[PDB]
């Protein structure tokens, strides 16, 4: 049950080579499943949900706040930015970086983000305020990604992660609006179709970030609507030992599979 996952997670982490860390919260009873789910893991780009949302929190208090153009620079192009780097010498609004940061991963969109925010001292200022004491947001992009072992800045736990993600777009954090906005973009991800996605069934809804760093970093996390039962939260993380290891979203794919198996 609980420990079958957990006995099918560490099989699977010790066969993949890596460190394997999962959340996972079943909102029918509040169970919680957890795999390393206290250790700290590089977020990589699943800090732009916590971006976004901040961003998001703003507009509850300046109601047009997504409405309004961002200067996009060439000082700001970075080397991923599919959607940011259309719009240099001109604008977007931050719904539109917002959606490029979370639905195409875009590095220049979060980077605009942060800056709207006060930086990643103000992300993870924003974390604290809704209870999340376990964030850390401490460089912008790329350099968040160097995902160096036993380097404690941009990261989390699993726990944490998935306890944020629920008050995120299940709780309370935000108001209705930006709480249904939020949850909107995470259905609308184009770029997870291969983590946490493909290990579960077509016929459920998914919202999620998924994204990936050095040391082989490949993260998701996920808001699953199944049918028949009530909604799951589920993060995993997962980082290997060599700097330029490849990504494996298949191994995020292999969690998300005994997850929905097995619990």
């Amino acid at each position: 049950q609980t420990s079958a996952v957990q006995q099918k997670l560490a099989a699977l982490e010790k066969s993949s080579g890596g460190r394997l860390g999962v959340a996972l919260i079943d909102t029918a009873d509040n169970t919680q499943v957890l795999y390393r789910g206290d250790e700290r893991f590089p977020m990589c780009s699943t800090s732009k949900v916590m971006a976004a949302a901040a961003v998001l929190k703003q507009s509850e208090t300046q109601k047009q706040l997504l409405n309004q153009p961002v200067e996009i620079k060439p000082a700001d192009l970075v080397n991923y930015n599919p959607i940011a780097e259309k719009h240099v010498n001109g604008t977007m609004t931050l719904a539109e970086l917002s959606a490029a940061a979370l639905q195409f991963s875009d590095n220049t969109a979060m980077n605009k983000l942060i800056a709207q925010l006060g930086g990643p001292g103000g992300v993870t200022a924003f974390a604290r305020a809704i209870g999340d004491e376990t964030f850390r947001l401490d460089r912008t992009e790329p350099t968040l990604n160097t995902a160096i072992p036993g380097d404690p800045r941009d990261t989390t736990t699993p726990r944490a992660m998935a306890q944020t993600l629920r008050q995120l777009t299940l709780g309370h954090a935000l108001g209705e609006t930006q709480r249904a906005q939020l949850v909107t973009w995470l259905k609308g991800n184009t770029t997870g179709a291969a983590s946490i996605r493909a290990g579960l069934p077509t016929s459920w809804t998914v919202g999620d970030k998924a994204g990936s760093g050095d040391y082989g970093t490949t993260n998701d996390i996920a808001v699953i609507w199944p049918q028949g039962r009530a909604p799951l939260v589920l993060v995993t993380y997962f980082t290997q030992p060599q700097q330029n290891a490849e990504s494996r979203r298949d191994v995020l794919a292999s969690a998300a599979r005994i997850i929905a198996e097995g619990l």
